[PDB]
């Protein structure tokens, strides 16, 4: 299906090479191989995979969007802050309304979008080693 067409507002504070990231405007899916993760900074399993989507955000080939999802904004800082930024643009769902209309159950959730930007794949749970080599990276290739 199409990717929900929800815009979102960035995180404030949070800047990569010296300047604000970017929210979410839907446009950004068109031509690109992109992975979307939700993740808060009170959710257990967002901890466990954030060190390994600090590795991937260093592949090129892929955009890297992050949903910020019923998270206090200090918190969310401090997150990426200790964890590393892999996104190339965040944002912030403040109310959990967008989560829904992406359909998720909860956090985390990581979906690929392929450059019609429609979702290709989506994993329930925390990426892993095993799930990030062997299924993940696997489908986001074929995707390019």
């Amino acid at each position: 299906r199409p990717a929900p067409q929800t815009a979102l507002p960035p995180l404030e504070g949070l800047q990569a090479d010296n300047v604000q990231v970017p929210g979410l405007d839907p446009a950004a899916f068109k031509g690109k191989v992109s992975l979307v993760n939700v993740w808060a900074s009170w959710c257990v399993p967002c901890h466990d995979e954030a060190p390994l989507l600090t590795e991937l955000g260093k592949d090129k080939r892929f955009q890297l969007v992050g949903i910020n999802y019923k998270d206090a904004a200090d918190n969310a800082r401090r997150f990426l802050g200790r964890y590393g930024n892999p996104f190339g643009r965040v944002g912030v769902d403040a109310n959990g309304r967008a989560s829904i209309e992406w359909g998720v159950y909860g956090v985390p959730e990581t979906f690929v979008v392929g450059r019609e930007g429609t979702i290709v794949y989506k994993l329930v749970g925390p990426i892993t080693p095993d799930n990030l080599r062997s299924v993940l990276l696997p489908q986001m290739e074929k995707a390019l």
